[PDB]
RNA sequence: GGUCAAGAUGGUAAGGGCCCACGGUGGAUGCCUCGGCACCCGAGCCGAUGAAGGACGUGGCUACCUGCGAUAAGCCAGGGG
């Protein structure tokens, strides 16, 4: 999902930090679904941590590019 | 064929010794390397932009060895394939 790249490089401010808690928050969901399904979650775990990383970096790219 | 007397040698292993037989432990060692050694060209400074160097980590399932450090079997862009 480069393509998600590309959402992430859209998105910013209140926009990417809310963004990224909350998806954070669903990989905590993750966390607990570790002992359940787990199947095909391992994915959304390995992944999901990967795209909140994406959403970080990001952040980084924008506010310290800013100031 | 039966009795006595006289004379000389006999096989009998508990175990043991020497020789061969087939194994057992013990690794020589013959050969064999992703390991050293010696030289010679290359190369030659890291550090608070908190280094060298370690502590505690994460790899869904992981004690350990690796790599990352809480964005942690790693996210980003560019050069390779």
């Amino acid at each position: 999902m480069r393509k998600q790249l590309e959402e992430a490089r859209k998105l910013s401010p209140v926009e990417l930090e809310k963004l990224v808690r909350e998806k954070k928050r669903e990989l905590m969901e993750l966390r607990f679904q570790a002992s359940i399904g787990q199947l095909s979650q391992n994915h959304k775990i390995r992944d999901l941590k990967r795209q909140i990383a994406r959403l970080l970096t990001v952040l980084n790219e924008k506010r310290r590019q800013n100031a």
